[PDB]
């Protein structure tokens, strides 16, 4: 049993399925708040967990994740949130205008911390952003304008079991779960 | 004597002008490093002034600043540094290319903290976003697109002292100067 201190109750059922396989751990969230600091989703992560850890001093995972793009210089990144409600998808085009470089990741990064300490896992996913609105009604803010490694289509025009296996949250949950397997 | 806990000099040199009447006119430049959470910029200079006061345990004031322009709904805001090393001045013109709303404002918020506990003072400078880049070499990141109150030159042509009125940081100190005033 591991603490998940989030509002999103779908991270939970993420998380589970990802790590339904091992017989012996269950996700379980935790109502606990914490400041998400400024600074890398890294740091962001390990502040949260240990945050949550001192409150609950049981198992827990914090979660922080980030849109990346390259000519932007990593914006809007640990932002990402704040700038799609101020500036959104269009605002990232905007600035997207005429630059060559329309390379772009998604990264999450899962903290995990017990009596033992904190410890970071990650996955990415790299991309490149669209140049229009690209939907089929699949995904959330910024998906209908990355389209992922090899892919003609966006995360928009993709459905969950098309993204299951490629997305930076997948990525970042089989780490966690390679830690929890080969754990001592 | 009260402490800033600021890494500039320079900040402590212009805080102790403001003071200058005052008979405790001390303000004591201290290098203790606090967590910037996100969230307003209120919400930054409290969590930062009772870390850092948490650790001292003696009066302190940290300060937080943001650049908020009124078509990109608030953006930067508290994240005007990142969005200023990320994308600079550059970024935000292109943000408003085509919009006739070039309405913004400058805005800092003193955080105080007493064995007491926080107290809050801010300062304000509304006025509006160039329509390009202008410079004589003063001030610095959006200083050269931001023309304060009803001028006609940006905050970058004008001299230290001409935008000693229109200066969110003074008026944001004034007020803290107005706090100290009452306390004998
Ligand atoms: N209906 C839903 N409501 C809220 N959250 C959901 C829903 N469906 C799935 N989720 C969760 O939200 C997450 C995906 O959010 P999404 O914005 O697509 O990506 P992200 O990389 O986490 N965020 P960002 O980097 O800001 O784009 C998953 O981890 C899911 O657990």
């Amino acid at each position: 049993k591991i603490y998940f201190a989030t509002g999103n109750p779908n991270k939970i059922k993420e998380a589970n399925i990802i790590l339904k396989d091992l017989k012996d751990v269950e996700i379980e969230q935790i109502k606990i708040s914490y400041p998400e600091i400024q600074g890398t989703l890294e740091e962001v992560a390990e502040f949260g967990a240990k945050w949550v850890y001192n409150i609950l001093k049981k198992p827990v995972i914090v979660e922080d994740s980030g849109f990346f793009v390259e000519a932007l210089n990593g914006f809007p990144g640990t932002y990402s949130k704040f700038v799609q409600e101020t500036i959104g998808n269009e605002g990232i085009l905007k600035l997207l205008e005429g630059k060559d470089n329309r390379n772009a990741y998604f990264k999450t990064v899962i903290g995990y911390c017990d009596e033992n300490g904190v410890r970071l896992f990650k996955g990415i996913v790299k991309g490149r952003v669209s140049e229009e609105i690209r939907s089929k009604g699949y995904g959330f803010a910024y998906d209908s304008i990355f389209i992922p490694e090899e892919e003609e289509r966006t995360f928009a025009e993709m459905t969950t079991e098309e993204k299951s296996q490629i997305s930076h949250r997948k990525k970042a949950f089989e780490e966690f779960k390679k830690f929890l397997l080969d754990r001592i």
